[PDB]
This record gives C-alpha cells, structure tokens and sequence, in this order.
C-alpha cells in the first residue's frame, strides 16, 4: 500500500511509535520517507552480500527477518520477511521497535543519518493532527 503522509503519521502514533526509545514521530516519518517513499511493498536486494531489505522501513534479512535465502541470517524479530510486505504495518512496527532497542537505535539505518539527523524534520508531521 503507498501511505499518504498524515495517514501514516496517525497510524504510527496509534502503534506507539511517538517517543519510542526517545525517537520522535517526525524522525520515524523521515526514515519511512527516504527508505521506501511510504511504500509497504518496497524490496531492495543487495547483490554484494545476498540480503534483501523489506517494506516500509527497509528492514534487512541478515539481521532482523528471515527469508530463507540470506547467508548468516539471525532473524532477531522472529518474523518471516513476508510479514513486512503486508498493507498492515503492525508487524513492521514491532520489528522496527526491536531494531532500535539495540545501542545504535535509529542510527542503524544509514539513510536516517544521511537524510534526517541534524536536520529540521518537523515538516514530515506538519498538519497531520498528531
């Protein structure tokens, strides 16, 4: 599903993402934006190391979800990577909360450092009533 900006802001808010581990909703929105353009069906295969990134947060198959074909997969979210391509993002949010309980937090996604860190990210939630 491709979410509309404020539709996604209110969904994340309902799912308990605002302020989760010190992370504002705006920061999670900036991350979904640049990772998938708010598209749950997004996949990016990385030929170099044989892993694939899945869904709205581009969660990788080496560490977080299991897809059967990635060498050295850990599957820390204990989730099939298939669960991250649903239109319902409850599973994707549960696994994104798992990622940020590690010390690196949101810095785990390089796209957040490039595109969101030390920038004004208030635009992403502006007018959504969140």
């Amino acid at each position: 599903k491709v979410f509309e900006r404020c539709e996604l802001a209110r969904t994340l808010k309902r799912l308990g993402m605002d302020g989760y581990r010190g992370i504002s909703l705006a920061n999670w929105m900036c991350l979904a934006k640049w990772e998938s353009g708010y598209n749950t069906r997004a996949t990016n295969y990385n030929a170099g190391d044989r892993s694939t990134e899945y869904g709205i947060f581009q969660i990788n198959s080496r560490y977080w979800c299991n897809d059967g074909k990635t060498p050295g997969a850990v599957n820390a979210c204990h989730l099939s990577c298939s669960a991250l391509l649903q239109d319902n993002i409850a599973d994707a949010v549960a696994c994104a909360k798992r990622v940020v309980r590690d010390p690196q937090g949101i810095r785990a996604w390089v796209a957040w450092r490039n595109r969101c860190q030390n920038r004004d990210v208030r635009q992403y939630v502006q007018g959504c009533g969140v």
